Parts: structure tokens; sequence; C-alpha cells
């Protein structure tokens, strides 16, 4: 077994989670965090860690990083208690909030003292969200970066291109939880499910890495695993120069008639795009609910 947790930290960040599981992720379990008490409630996990009770009354963090911050050292013990026996941490969070951006660190520094795989995967708010949030939000992103193994962070903006243009700015997000849902799967279902690697061959990948770029493809056809492959690495998500890499982590998910000679041409493809001298681990997920459609997922650590 591995023990996979992924918690929430915030607004955004507990979005995230009720996303995942209305999704349909089995191979994790949900924690929400937030110093919101009202929006705690709303979340459809099955642990809730209220945070900063005796300074923030359960009124959320009025958007300052340094409320989120304390609030969490203050609730250390319960969020320690949370995190207690997880081989692996997720922590998924919108930066540019309060309790996000102040929080997340410290749940992070937490999960990777007590000694798990800790990964965090956030968001850059969009643009228009204005001036103060950047700011805020590229602060909550260093802090992230020296409280985690590996974090993976999602401009907002990158997805702009991707949003509808026949979109309200109340549902400008449901695209965030969706990459926020794949981020976490792409490597949660790797551990679980998949055939080719081990828990202990992803620790090796990821562990005080830093800076971690995702792309996925989706493809059916003929040749369907090279053209996902080709998709993955040219995905928008990314800064697209994946050459930096020092590792490389592949999920190949597909249905049962995916074959051994499909993931190698698809792992090929992905190898030949790194650096020459990377480190590459990759597998196969079998999801039998799939008859055609195969989804390639790359996760480049190691940069730099
Ligand atoms: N994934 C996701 N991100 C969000 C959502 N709402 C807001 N965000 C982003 O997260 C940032 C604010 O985080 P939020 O959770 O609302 O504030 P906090 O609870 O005080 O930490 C904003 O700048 C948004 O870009 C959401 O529903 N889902």
């Amino acid at each position: 077994l591995a023990t996979l947790k992924v918690i929430g930290v915030g607004g955004g960040g507990n979005n995230a989670v009720n996303r995942m599981i209305d999704h349909g992720m089995n191979n994790v379990e949900f924690i929400a965090i937030n110093t919101d008490g009202q929006a705690l409630n709303l979340s459809k996990a099955e642990s809730k860690i209220q945070i900063g009770e005796k300074l923030t009354r359960g009124l959320g963090a009025g958007a300052n990083p340094e409320i989120g911050k304390k609030a969490a050292e203050e609730s250390r013990e319960q969020i320690e208690d949370a995190i207690q026996g997880a081989d692996m941490v997720f922590v998924t969070s919108g930066m540019g909030g309060g309790t996000g951006t102040g929080a997340a660190p410290v749940v992070a520094k937490i999960a990777k003292e007590m000694g798990a795989l800790t990964v965090g995967v956030v968001t850059r708010p969009f643009s228009f969200e204005g001036r103060k949030r950047q700011t805020q939000a590229a602060a909550g992103v260093e802090a992230m970066k020296a409280a985690v193994d590996t974090l993976i962070v999602i401009p907002n903006d990158r997805l702009l291109d991707i949003v509808d243009k026949s979109t309200p700015m109340m549902e400008a997000f449901k695209e965030a939880d969706n990459v926020l849902r794949q981020g976490v799967q792409g490597i949660s279902d790797l551990i679980a499910v998949g055939a080719g690697l081990d828990f202990a061959d992803v620790k090796t990948i990821m562990s005080n890495q830093g800076s971690a770029l995702m792309g996925i493809g989706v493809s059916s056809g003929e040749n369907r695993a090279v053209e996902a492959a080709k998709k993955a690495i040219s995905s928008p998500l990314l800064e697209t120069s994946i050459v930096g890499a020092q590792g490389v982590l592949m999920n190949i998910t597909g249905g049962e008639s995916l074959s051994l000679f499909e993931a190698q041409e698809a792992a090929d493809i992905v190898q030949d795009a790194a650096d020459e001298d990377v480190n590459m681990i990759f597998g196969t997920v079998i999801n039998p609910e799939l008859q055609d459609e195969i989804v390639v997922t790359v996760i480049a650590t190691g940069f730099d």
C-alpha cells in the first residue's frame, strides 16, 4: 500500500477537492482546510479542519496570508494528526488568497517534517484579479517551494484559451479545479494501480526537486499512443521546454487494449523531448471503462 492524502487549503483549494470527489477519485483520502467555517461546511470531504479559531473566529482570513500563516501554526496539532500515517501528501490550493497563500506552506512543511512525500499542486491567479493578488501569489509560490518536495504551478491565464468565452466570472475557475484534479490524479493513480513502477521509484524522481511542469495528452486511433504523448509534451499548460528536466514521470492511462509496445512508443516520444541524461520513470494505468481512448500525463521535475 501507500497512504495518499490530498489536503485542500482555502476557498479554491476546497472547491478543487469537491471536484475531485464528484469526479470519483478513490485511491486518495481528502482533507479540507480553511479559516472560513461556512465554506468548510460545504466541503464534501470526509475530514474538515477549522484553523485559527481563537484568531479569526471562523470568518475567513480576509485575503491576508499573514493571518492564514499563524492560523495554521495555531492549529498545527490538528494538522499534524490529520497528516498522520501518510506516505505522501498532496497540498492543493489557490495562490493569492489569505488562508491558501499563508497556511498551505505551513501544511506542507508539517507534512514534509513528518516524513511524507509532499507535493504541492497550486495555481497562479488570473491576471485580471489584480496586482495585489499577483504579488501575494508569487510570494505564496516561493514559500511553497521551500516547504514541499515538488511544486506544480498552473497559471490560470494559461487556461484562458481553453475557457469557453461564454463563461461567467463565477464559473471561471471550473477549469482550474479540473487541472488540479488531473495534477493529483495523474500522479496518485500511477502509485495505486500503475504497473511498471512503484512508490519508491516516484519518491526518487520527486524528492527535493522543486518546480515541476505537467502536460496532458488525450487521443484515440491507430497510433493513439504517439499522438497522445505528442500532445502532452506540447500541451499549453507548461512553459514548453521540458528539456530542462532531470526527471520525468509518465502516466499512460488506457483501457484493456493498452499494450506495452504502445506505452513504450509513447515513452520514447517524451524521452526524445527531454535531456538525454534524464531519469525517466513511467507506468501503465488500466481503466477498463475506456475502450480506445488513452490519456498520457507527464510530470517533468528536477529543474533548475
Ligand atoms: N481552483 C480554484 N481556484 C480558485 C477558485 N476560486 C478562486 N480561485 C483562485 O484562488 C485565489 C484565491 O484563493 P481563495 O481560496 O479564494 O482564497 P482563500 O480561501 O482566502 O485562500 C484567487 O486569486 C483565484 O485565482 C475555485 O473555485 N477553484
